[PDB]
């Protein structure tokens, strides 16, 4: 029995009082972590070796996953169920060194770690081949699946509220990696399909997405005792909403009181995304993340977003640091071309397990600065069947409403446990 | 700490398109599982032994139950708490070999694995004393709970829905086990006693089962390099609705609108049961099953079910097989003398953690044929309340309405898991 | 990794019939709990030391925690996330033997095993630095959260119904532990101070509490193979009502259909405490307690409570023991004057690992007897909008209700186990 996972938890504290505010920018699809992660997450992993003979291996392995509100001490909470596979590693005589694999799994995954930012990602239950070497790069290839909600109906109708039942959404990839193009530098291929998947007769709104495609190419360079990843990701149609490979083609969203409105996915997400960690000297490590993500639907209520962040870090003494990160959002509303815009300043004090930028356990202690103006937001007022631009960008002043955080700032401090193993 | 546990996981589809169908005879209780199973489900358990001295143990044993859909990523559930017991060996030094235990347990469960189905199980919460030698054989006796909903009620009444208290049962055994009968052959022979359990004044409905009996006589003998169990099960009253240990003593079941209805369940149940594994040179092994289960109540609606399957096994390699499924339900209904039949083909290849047909893990690709036709369902057409036929079996075609799955054919075909460790 | 908990589970029957019955006094805050649990409870750490250089090293430490009811074999639950937290052992230059730590955690709780009663208790959210040393003693020092419910309101209003957000409570330590003093014996001194922390613009109830201290002094003596601990403590206003060191600033408390009330907790509670464990011979151990603990409210609904019992343990032979638990508990309402009290006579048969009262894995078979007289129960009649007494102290028999369980007697026997690893 091997154990691994990630956690995070603390006790955070407001400048005006109360707990601790999260802050991200409406609009925007994430948040720069540091000393602004406002939840206790965890995730456990007991995984084992079951069975070897020579180089051939089955590996089994899980994951439960803790979201707990960081408030009292008796929490209770529905976990997450989000992994439980099988792994057969150079099981197949002909094709050396592939894993076949079955079952739910995290499926190579890539994040952006500063921002907490999955920008490929197709875990889910599924099966595939993985690792088939073509002698000059790896060849990786899974089908695997999420679902949407509602969407689906039993009949022909024009009225949304008989698309209730549940659309299965089926994805298939092919990934090509570890191209070897420039001496310390590396490229990534891979190519995502997906569809809605209806039992028969079954039938979803007219003008709906139905399938779509996502294309990414990634290349990584070695440089500075670290690395620069550069990302340029093209999708369209039911693949945009998500932005990640899951699919989604019904273009039907739920609300609370269970109304059926039209959210239409289709069109084109663009994504231009540069990432990494560098070491300069001995006694600095920075990390950085810059990115253009813009979303043009037929329906005018996309985005178009900037975020640039950097965090450098100094040492001390091996186990002991001081971070700081800054980071700038600014997203743009297709619908009104009104912008929303953040600046975040955290300095923290970190104590961790090793001297690297990437090591942990880490014990911080912080404070974060946040200023922000937002001048547009998403209109919920009412519930989908009163209002006509429910889930739909508006101004800030809109009708005499209040949309978005309009202009403030705030200021928070506290403590927080980070670790991975 | 020792890991130890069950799980099961996969992807699949429908010939008709959308996910994994998965068939079912309408009145029976199993389903003829190689790739008939959608649900994403697992085990985990965490020993320990806890304290050693000479002969002499304490070994701690815990199990949480996860059971999930299968279409995403996040699904979050309830985990089932399924066991916590403390097991000491040897403690008693007047009956040495004998282990007694308290807390939450799966006391000797007895199963027919290719048709996922328990016939003798008496699980729960629970304390006993296991394991004694009587010379020519071993005696083991305990003491188990379950619960029903409600059927009991705090004052005289002759109203149905006045009967809402939940009612305990309590569960006695003696089983006479591992008696050496033929060469290579052994007996087991079990009595289960159980009974309704009420609190002072309070009551069960006029004309309710209350108590009851199974009993339980089983032959294992080997053949071929496995084994034969030929089973014999009796059962009287209580014991007949839960059909495998429990006592359901109230006679009161529960609508989705929480409505009390009666059920009842005085008479009979008679199962005979045939099952195994042989290896039949090298190559190939089976596992096999003939099942009749014949449930007579007073109420007439009761059922008459007969079941048969065979599973193949051929081995290309020690590690890759190819595995054939051939089941088959007939279920008539005791109320209207009418007949429900299903038949499945299911042809499956597998790579597996050696050449045994018990070796898990096992990572399968399958495809399978359902074939049934359904002239009786059970009606459950409005409420309780508005309803008089609530629960009971019912033609197929009755008032114009449409009960069972009609006259049809389906086909599947996905990956999965299986593994036990 | 290292796996530690504690568990109980059990069945058990009540003399007139169902299932096990538990029996605390009506207004005490804890119960004699040997044979008196019918909760299957259990608590799952998994720990870790992943990172270790020299006399330094990060501990990982995770605590997830089920409780439910024993009364069948699939209970479905909701599972409490109690703790996560990462501990840093001798990070800090000049503070040698020290530990700073962050996230969920237990946090130097002190508890009478024999009634389950912790009387000091900051657990939850937070972060801290322990175990620094002053030459004569140790120093602690801690800031945690608990969260109320509700109680504040972001307008101005006198109407107690508006007051439905949640409140945030920070708990500040300070702990001086391990004092010198005598021969054998030394002293823990505490100061544990909390409040109620609101967002800007937000607002408590007027004369709601807001802020309190908790005062603790503990001596641990030696004596007999064992200890006496002799513990003094004194809290006033927000600290009051929880009673263990958690502030609760609100005043205000919730019925089932979401009304809010208000439950003033202004005033002081005293609270003296002996207890311990002793050997007074080879084959005689003893464990005990002493109590009184005043609870006076300006409100006039505080509570009055004095409780004594021993538990004698008689050895056979090392893994062999009979436990006999006689405990009695006396409550006087501050609101009428009235006293409520029981005694519990526990008799039971007990093997455990080893020679130890504190040694367990034990498997016990017991015979508990109780009688109670109560003369004063709390009004939960009708809601806190139409019932004015809701949440108060009323006798038996206002208004011809009944109020408390009246004058009975009963006795319950089964058998349970009780762990810890």
């Amino acid at each position: 029995v091997d154990f691994h996972g990630y956690a995070r938890s603390g006790i955070g504290w407001t400048g005006s009082g109360g707990e601790q505010q999260c802050f991200q920018t409406t609009g925007a699809q994430s948040k720069y972590r540091l000393g602004n992660e406002c939840e206790t997450y965890a995730e456990l992993k007991l995984g084992q070796e079951v069975w070897k003979e020579g180089d051939k291996s089955f590996y089994f392995d899980t994951n439960v996953a803790y979201s707990v509100a960081q408030q009292n001490d008796w929490e209770a909470t529905d976990p997450a169920f989000r992994e439980a596979n099988v792994q057969g590693k150079n099981l197949i005589e002909w094709l050396p060194g592939s894993t076949i694999w079955a079952g739910k799994r995290f499926y190579q995954r890539h994040d952006v770690h500063m921002i907490d930012f999955y920008y490929w990602d197709i875990s889910g239950p599924g099966a595939g081949l993985e690792n088939i070497d073509v002698g000059f790069g790896k060849l990786s290839l899974a089908a695997t699946r999420s679902s949407e909600a509602g969407g689906s109906s039993s009949f022909a109708s024009n009225n949304i509220y008989d698309y209730t039942n549940e659309t299965a959404n089926d994805v298939f990839d092919v990934r090509l990696a570890q191209m070897e193009i420039n001496p310390g530098g590396t490229l990534e291929l891979g190519v995502d399909y997906g569809r809605a998947n209806l039992r028969d007769n079954y039938r979803l709104v007219d003008g709906a997405s139905k399938d779509g495609w996502l294309f990414t190419a990634e290349h990584t360079q070695s440089v500075l005792k670290g690395f620069n990843k550069f990302v340029v990701q093209y999708a369209t149609d039911s693949m945009t909403s998500q932005g990640k490979g899951l699919s989604q083609g019904s273009g039907v969203a739920f609300d609370n009181e269970k109304f059926a409105y039209n959210i239409n996915n289709n069109g084109h997400m663009l994504r231009i995304l540069d990432h990494g960690a560098i070491s300069m000297g001995d006694n600095w490590d920075m990390m950085y993340v810059g990115m253009y993500q813009d979303i043009n639907w037929d329906n005018d209520n996309g985005t178009k977003w900037w975020t640039v962040g950097i965090r450098p870090m100094y040492k001390w003494t091996p186990i002991m640091s001081t971070v700081m990160e800054i980071g700038y959002d600014n997203v743009e509303s297709q619908r009104t071309g009104d912008k929303n815009n953040q600046y975040k300043i955290t300095l923290a004090q970190q104590w961790q397990a090793g001297d690297s930028i990437w090591s942990r356990p880490a014990i911080r202690v912080f404070a974060t600065y946040a200023k922000w103006d937002e001048k547009w937001g998403y209109d919920y007022t009412g519930n989908a069947d009163n209002n006509a631009n429910f889930g739909k960008a508006v101004p800030a002043d809109f009708n005499g409403g209040s949309f978005g955080r309009g202009d403030s700032d705030e200021w928070t401090f506290g403590a927080q446990m980070e670790i991975w193993w």
